[PDB]
């Protein structure tokens, strides 16, 4: 049922630097997840001009930020292409071995954390503010599949009996104590409007209560 | 044989708005071409994890910029995964009709021409330097084909009889009479530092002669 995976060792060392430095710009771990999702979504309408039935799975393309204070998460929603398990064991769908190399070499020469998804490593920046992040994702071509990691250098991978989701991928960022400013509305929509304005697909910031 | 295409209907307004709009900042037309490279590289790097055997066309990802001021050409080439003939084509079609559409609204709501790349159409920030944009490319599941097009509403696609280059995209722009700055070196060093410091793979920029 669940298969536990160790993160190679310089995954590893990208997550426990992205928990340990200082660092107070952690409001870009948002850009950096709208940003997947919206190449997410531009795959499958891509997919979708030579295949229609590829839209079977869902026709409407979007991202859903989803706050809840009382399970102390921010859900972020796509309905983009999604991942497949081959994927998922990929680091998250990342080029996290040769990306950590290259973000490690530019951090030494001068760049800043907000550079991480210039790396494509950007989903890591979610260890900025969530001490636990699931995945959730179904890609046309395979079941649906729930990744998850507390980071402490491994993640588990398990098939998602739950929610079918027809086709996307749900980023549960499972918060900090410090960090429940990203469950607030006005925080939310003041980083949309600041770092993912001219996105191609509608953002919907979801209401509680 | 030679193909002639139409442009899809908004890229072509975006092509003449590119050309005949005064805009004084025309250097990001290169942080928008090593970003496309930058991306490419990413999928032939992703594209390797599940199949090494993808990389017998060329192991080594990097870009190189070669500037020839007696061809008056500055080309940008990369080692990514390359476009088959049907992208080359495609690219310029339906795909691309949202964010052009929604990248022109932008600027008529006040954006600037240098945010482009946020709307998935930064490679024809070319056309801010270039009277003619020539790009070869070789897919590993295709033939090497030559894009052309001195913008008007058209372009043109045929086989590449030149270089056979392994593997990626080779971008070749015939500079604007008044734009040969950007065939100088200490201009592209400039250039490459202020906007394009911390790209995942290595720039080399080639020395004439
Ligand atoms: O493809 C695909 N599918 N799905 C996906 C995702 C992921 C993530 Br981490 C997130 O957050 C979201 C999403 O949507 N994708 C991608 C994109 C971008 C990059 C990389 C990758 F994997
Ligand atoms: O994919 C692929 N392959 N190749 C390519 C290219 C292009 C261009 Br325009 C340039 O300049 C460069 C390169 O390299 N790609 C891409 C990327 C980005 C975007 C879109 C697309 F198509």
């Amino acid at each position: 049922e669940v298969e536990t995976f160790a993160f190679q060792a310089e995954i590893a060392q990208l997550m426990s630097l992205i928990i340990n430095t200082f660092y107070s710009n952690k409001e870009i771990f948002l850009r950096e997840l709208i940003s997947n999702s919206s190449d997410a979504l531009d795959k499958i309408r891509y997919e979708s001009l030579t295949d229609p039935s590829k839209l079977d799975s869902g026709k409407e393309l979007h991202i859903n930020l989803i706050p809840n204070k009382q399970d102390r998460t921010l859900t972020i929603v796509d309905t983009g292409i999604g991942m497949t398990k081959a994927d998922l064991i990929n680091n998250a769908g990342t080029i996290a071995k040769s990306g950590t190399k290259a973000f490690m070499e530019a951090l030494q020469a001068g760049a800043d954390i907000s550079m991480i998804g210039q790396f494509g490593v950007g989903f890591y920046s979610a260890y900025l503010v969530a001490e636990k992040v699931t995945v959730i994702t179904k890609h046309n071509d395979d079941e649906q599949y729930a990744w998850e990691s507390s980071a402490g250098g491994s993640f588990t991978v398990r098939t998602d009996t739950g929610e079918p989701m027809g086709r996307g991928t749900k980023v549960i960022l499972h918060l900090k104590e410090d960090q429940t400013e990203y469950l607030e509305e006005r925080r939310i929509k003041e980083i949309v409007k600041k770092h993912s304005q001219f996105i191609g697909y509608p953002i919907t910031l979801f209401v509680e209560k």
